[PDB]
């Protein structure tokens, strides 16, 4: 029996929305509802609408509560809706695993791997800046590195597809010339391109053999990935902004992508993302979960548990966190030579320092938007 | 027209309404509806906490860039909550634009395609006889198109506080937890065609006859049901089966010539693209408040038209009179218009939203007032603070959580 | 209430057919019905058949009049039919915007951009002629330039596909060697090729990264673009000669093109071309409206209004006009550093000098035809 | 044979006809029909102002190059007006070519596939009884195939100057504005199958039974209607739904085995390629005057044949006796021939076009005269100047502008 369903919002120094479920017998569960830029919309969805409906209820019935909130909302999917349902899910699996006196990955089918490969972020204003950044991050032991750097030439940013097409292969060329192959080489395209520009981009970087190119073109219309897929063999990843298998069912069934980047916080929690992962396996599509700063350590934990089990695991993103971010969330995960592992403690193995949290009130922050030279509002 | 104020109001007289009011430097005012039954405060937040402070520097004239700015600029893209917010803005912006133009909004959309807008009512009963009387009542009111339902024998609620035989009008029930209904598809399949039989027998054809299936059946069940009602020439059979998987409408279309409507719960063209392009439906029921306002909904309708799909906008109590006035401008213009749903508003609800549409012999027509032709009495709105109220859920005999 | 629906035909020095609608209260609207080479066919369609039917009628009912002329004609589509209906449409939106005391782009949803990128025409007898032409047009400030030049070796012209395949990539090579990338590089193929020749053409110019190749093969059968699309990543544009969404629905739905070149005068006016534009947006196809001399300034105006609004705007063609052409049409559009903007006056912001117009009677002029060495009549 | 003259004539006895006459250096004459009901002068222009001066140097022998020269050389390619012009040329050119050959035109096409050409008539009534008498009248005239219609009870025009019960023969009404008709699909669906029932009941089978749906229904409506008339074994059900989107015929074909005809309004193989290749129709109703003359129409028919689609050429008052004489040569040859429509011509109309086809017991046969076997009396044509006349439009109860 759930006795309390509480929502917390904190900023050290970025916003996190956290759900805490308490049962009658003292077991306590944590869940991430963080939705970058629309945080208070989810907080209200939970505090005002889902949490009171979680009170009479048996914690054991994870599936039923999921279905109850999924279908019972009537207006069915969506980023806010799912960020909430996933928070409820995450906290209930936290509770169940504690109840099993097990780490979460154990309830899922146990470890399919000894370690979880993560990738880091590297960036510059110039190529030279980028290569020194890659070299220090290689030094830190990551086996997979996502590389970006500036093009020669909400916050509104300026975008030129054309300047990017002509210039950006030059980066991967440099990375490969300095440092060999062996490391996995990654790149985020940030939805900036047309399908046929993405095809062109893919071809032009095939020589450097990317582990993937991610978010090539906006994917509301999943048919738009067909064009890129018929023209390049550079691996494709997508799915940060997805909240549903309905967002990616076509991309996977038509073998248009190699990595699905959906996340526990945003795509349905353990319950939903289990189903998405399993579906992708049939098509030899692998998991490339988003791991930015704006998913809180609660999700990282659960995602290290998920990643430890999934047969078809690909990579985990680990953008990382502030010592200021992490200390609100006492964690027990480890890192060694480019692999992470979840705790071996019951549940998610994660805590929430409420008193510390209360030191940090919500502060408004929005993601940038992109505009052409034109001023036409583009995909950031 | 620099936007100078962007305010959200939550009022409950006596069901919840979320209303956005945008005010311009020169003092033009526009209203937008952002009501999302059962999750209202999330949108209120989505508007109040993130979006309305972003609307403050902006030129109200630039409706498209604003729509795209919020649509894409929210990096997380679709969905009921997000789209409820965006639509409210867009609706308010088009209200302001027609006011600036000194024109009823329909005039800006392309002018009128028709002299008036056909609306349908609902009728119900616990028994077939009851439903026939309700039908006769609405027939004498001049309704040309009527949606009929009635109870499945054996299946009345055992819940003592159910608003029950009401509920078809106001399904969201004041309180904390959703009312739980028991569903049997099998008893529905055997019984419901008898309702349409009896209606057509007593009151022949001449009336357009509508029916809502409330998402309960699977494709092959809906297929059979459509077949079993072909003799009655339904104007439509509505929300047959869950539509997240648009391919699920295929088995239905293969097997019956009963007309198919869907789209109440949709917030985007991406929710219905496949259904339309594949000609799996005849009527698209998406709404201004939930499906992207004037801007987003003109796109859906125009796309639909290419496939000879007509509009059949959802119009329950939980869309505010602002969305209603707006829908009537859209309906009066839209070339591929089919029908408009018109659930009543109580007097209580309407005196908060002074309006100017009219009704005559089954057809509605909006203001000839500039903008939408709708107001929002903030002083009377302030009298009705938010009250929690939630949509039912359905469970099978199993206890299985099912589609409501 | 419309009181007059007048058609004018003038030649300074090229033919234009113009429609002028007057309402009871003095508001006046202008519309382009110019159809190159068949001008008097449209003039008659209007004066003899549509205009008298516009007299009793309410100017506000733009949609209804469109539908009334579209379906009521019984014989439904076609270049002449649509050139007429579009003229009626254009003039009625001119009237409506005046009635709103607004520039037209405002009624459409307002400006999505600060400027409208145009491309110019450049040509030669030789490559050197072409490059000096490009350099002077770059000097004039265009950011997009369509390049043609002669192959070494109605008016009937001679055509050799084979000489063109072997030679024409040599041009883009020269343009890129002299002047860098940055500028958008364009080319018109004039329907001259087979689908598989077009595929070959596309591949061979991929190295120069064209903004587009336009009208690769005749498109009555839209399936003929499939072959080019599976073999090249050079962007494709098409649609000058289209009058309908039915002409291009398959090309867009199957993601066979990147730019749709339909025009207000020829494809249904604001009402029709709004629908075509919107449909193309779903597939990330962008607008590349034809802007030749034989669309009159009335259309240019309205097209600058349309272009200013369309979310999915791509480019506007601006072949340009004679000082002799423009002075019949007092205009208020501007040009600055490769961008155009429509007036800020009510309506289209365009006028028609009738008295001047009457100085210039119609004169017969036809487009060339193309013939192989054979004499077989080919696609010009 | 150098073309020396190329003239357009517009005459009205008493409906409009546009006729092209081509004259050769040696003095062979050929006539072509270019009539486009309701927009006649546009084609007249398209011929007179641009095309006929282009036909002046040319060798009349080169029919194909001429066809392509105008087809492609008009940079703007298809369409009712353009194609009306091109067909008129082509028809005149093939008339000249058979004259040069001293042969009836059919002989040049491949010779006769049949001894004669089946034609269908129309019958109508305000009531079913009336229509049955009209049926009996045409049955005794020897017609083997008959198209039947009649009024939908309640829906007679309230317009005092309507030619009304006529109109099925000459729908284009002299004047300035189109006559406006009110349409109800729902009343059509409930009533019309009763007409076919009554016909088959009084006069059994033995007659081929045809019916024109006039573009009024949507795919699922047409689907239902086809189903509802299966018992009567219609020879065809015609123009079911607008066909700009050829995919719209799919829902129809999936649901009924009632035969489907379409193509009156088509000007090109591109208008019907998908419909044929997908086997969505049984009869292709394109015409010599509107669909590309002998040259373009042999292509359409041959393509159709691959799919077992037969020809069912439209033949109303608004195709001239030149197009009729031409159609009978085409029909007599074409292997996949289905039926020919034969609306009468008044005596007035025919004395302008001295002809030589014959009719015997429901079958027509063209001249055994060289060329088409048709003339054009220019002196009597000159007596009847052009009179404006326009096709109706239909509006729904709504005022909505709909498909006529
Ligand atoms: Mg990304
Ligand atoms: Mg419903
Ligand atoms: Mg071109
Ligand atoms: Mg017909």
């Amino acid at each position: 029996k759930i006795v309390k369903a509480e929502v917390f919002v904190t900023c050290p120094g970025r916003n996190f929305v956290t759900l805490k479920i308490t049962t009658e017998d003292g077991i306590t569960g944590l869940g991430d509802a963080t939705l970058n830029g629309r945080e208070l919309s989810v907080a209200s969805y939970l505090q005002d609408h889902l949490c009171p409906q979680l009170i009479g209820r048996d914690a054991h019935r994870i599936e039923d509560i999921w279905q109850f909130f999924y279908k019972g909302a009537y207006w069915r999917r969506g980023p806010v809706t799912m960020s909430a349902i996933s928070a409820v899910d995450m906290a209930l699996w936290d509770i169940k695993a504690k109840a099993a006196n097990m780490p979460l990955y154990q309830l899922l089918g146990g470890a399919s791997r000894e370690g979880v490969m993560v990738y880091c972020h590297t960036t510059g204003h110039s190529i030279d800046e980028a290569l020194d950044d890659y070299a220090r991050h290689q030094e830190l032991g990551f086996k997979a590195i996502r590389v970006q750097c500036g093009i020669p030439g909400p916050e509104e940013q300026l975008w030129s597809t054309e300047k990017y097409l002509d210039f950006m292969p030059k980066l991967f060329d440099a990375v490969r010339n300095k440092f060999g192959f062996d490391e996995h080489l990654l790149h985020d395209m940030h939805h900036r391109l047309t399908p046929i520009e993405a095809a062109r981009f893919g071809k032009s970087i095939e020589d450097y053999r990317m582990f993937w190119m991610e978010d090539p073109t906006p994917a509301e219309n999943q048919e738009c990935f067909r064009l890129i897929r018929q023209h390049t063999v550079t691996p494709i990843a997508v799915g940060e902004v997805f909240n549903s298998i309905w967002d990616c069912k076509q991309l996977i069934e038509e073998q248009l992508i190699d990595y699905i980047r959906t996340t526990l916080t945003h795509a349905g929690g353990i319950t939903g993302m289990r189903r998405i992962a399993d579906f992708a396996s049939l098509y030899q599509v692998r998991t490339g979960s988003h791991g930015p700063s704006d998913l809180s350590p609660v999700c990282m934990a659960a995602a290290l548990h998920f990643d430890l089990w999934v047969p078809n695991f690909g990579v985990q993103e680990y953008m990382g966190y502030s010592e200021q971010m992490l200390e609100v969330f006492p964690h027990n995960w480890t890192f060694d030579n480019g692999y992470m592992h979840p705790g071996e403690k019951p549940g998610l193995g994660i805590e929430f320092d409420e008193k510390l949290a209360a030191k940090y009130p919500y502060e408004p922050a929005y993601l940038p938007v992109a505009r052409l030279e034109d001023g036409t509002l583009w995909n950031w």
